[PDB]
């Protein structure tokens, strides 16, 4: 059956995301609608390019990057997002429904909770911080900062900024999972 | 909506909470019922009075404060709570249903999991800890400690204690969001 | 919709000796994701009172839940089967469940051990606090489907790095989620 309460990337490892080069990563993102809140589960695997293997010995200034999901007024993912549109859809089993969705407003971050930009200092409640671990190692933390509706050129957005303090020496950027939630638009 | 699965403060910024003076803050709290667990999402904006701008040079020992939600046997908010009664109801759209609810036991913290204070041994599982960030700045952590059913003068309670260890100088007390869950009474 | 240990404090888990602990675990199915809430009370034995001045090398322990093709708990799990069932009130359904595959950790998200690249996404880390004291953290590492001799697994490793002196191992609560098998 069509799982109309889940919007996801599918849980496979095929690259679906472009951070620095085309399809250099798998963002695994599952949004499950529990009424007024979306329960969100996220991880990242970088498979190629600039962020695949971190070396802060050779490149000490490379300490963060950003993955943006931008949505229009109907909750449809915009082309300029880092996440590709071909496997972002409602769930069917371990895959997606066949028809590209036309409406997902119920999965969008609430605009009264998280107003869009701006020319307006905004309240911090539109941010959630967490920590994930590279390679599952407990001494390899990175910060995942999630921000709602702070991108311009869209109606809604979810942004993930990944950052770290440690001087990583050939560490592959693939992460443990993090769960959060946010208030839904409808 | 008439969303009988969500009890909330609404997502607006109208001050609804009294910490040190009348309506000096907006507590944004959303309780969403996923069967036997309540999914909770919380943030705080202090808009005026003593806790609005922290200055620990002027006030070295102001390092914490508490917001309490106290409930009767039917799950109805009691007026000694810091959150105002007019701001707390079942969801309708971005607003509240027009008349106060009579029962919300399904939203109350489970008394077997989290007993009221008594002569019996108190267990730590009635607490959840998280860290939120003032102004969304990653060097401005504060701890949110949430405690279930540990107030007297009520049948159920949810208490939020906000505290910090750093010496903050002119830092605005408005927070990022935190998600947690707890076991429901019914 | 809810698989759980019941929320009472009667011991149901064997870490170092028979029924030395109460694992309170609640798994609620929100569709494609399981919402999980976990805490631990150790009541007796080696892990009840931590004293790292006396015993410097007692710094971690593991609790394993092993499941077969049907989502049924295998009896070599640390958690006892008598206690683990679908909710009815504050107790359990009268009969033992035959099926809960919809509560199992998804095997494409979280594959069993293999001879291919092993990804970290099958781990969730959190911190809980012993005695509810903010200066007594311990790490709770949760891992999906990485045990052998089972179809599915959930494992909780508890560890700490501070030198605790006479600290009772009873934790605050931690919530996490994971992608469901179906
Ligand atoms: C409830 C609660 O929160 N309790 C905490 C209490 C409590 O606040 C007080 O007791 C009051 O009640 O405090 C604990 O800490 C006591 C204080 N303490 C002692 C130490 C040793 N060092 C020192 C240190 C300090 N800094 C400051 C920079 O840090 C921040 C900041 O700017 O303030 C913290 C922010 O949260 C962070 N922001 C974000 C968004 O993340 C920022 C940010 O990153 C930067 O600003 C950049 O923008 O930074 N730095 N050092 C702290 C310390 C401890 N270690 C041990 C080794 O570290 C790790 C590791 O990397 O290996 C961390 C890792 O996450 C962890 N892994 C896991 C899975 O948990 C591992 C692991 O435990 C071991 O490796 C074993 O495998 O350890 N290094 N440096 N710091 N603070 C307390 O009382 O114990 C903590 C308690 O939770
Ligand atoms: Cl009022
Ligand atoms: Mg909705
Ligand atoms: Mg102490
Ligand atoms: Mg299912
Ligand atoms: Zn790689
Ligand atoms: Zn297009
Ligand atoms: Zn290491
Ligand atoms: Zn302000
Ligand atoms: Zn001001
Ligand atoms: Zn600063
Ligand atoms: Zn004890």
């Amino acid at each position: 059956k069509y799982d109309t309460r889940t919007l996801w990337t599918t849980p496979d490892t095929s690259p679906n995301c472009t951070i620095a080069q085309d399809k250099d990563s798998k963002l695994t993102l599952v949004l499950t609608k529990c009424g007024s809140q979306i329960l969100a589960n996220v991880s990242l695997i970088v498979v190629a390019g600039k962020y695949h293997i971190i070396n802060n010995k050779t490149n000490p200034k490379i300490k963060s990057f950003t993955i943006k999901l931008l949505f229009n007024k109907n909750g449809v993912l915009l082309d300029n997002s880092n996440l590709g549109k071909a496997y972002w859809n409602f769930r069917s089993g371990n895959s997606n429904v066949s028809t590209a969705y036309e409406k997902a407003i119920g999965f969008m971050p609430n605009l009264v909770a998280y107003p869009k930009p701006s020319n307006s200092k905004k309240y911090a409640r539109d941010i959630v911080y967490g920590t994930i671990y590279l390679g599952g190692k407990p001494d390899q933390p990175a910060v995942i900062k999630t921000t709602f509706n702070q991108e311009t050129g869209c109606e809604y957005s979810i942004t993930f900024n990944f950052s770290w303090s440690k001087t990583y020496e050939n560490v592959e950027f693939e992460t443990t999972s993090f769960t959060f939630s946010y208030i839904a638009q409808e």
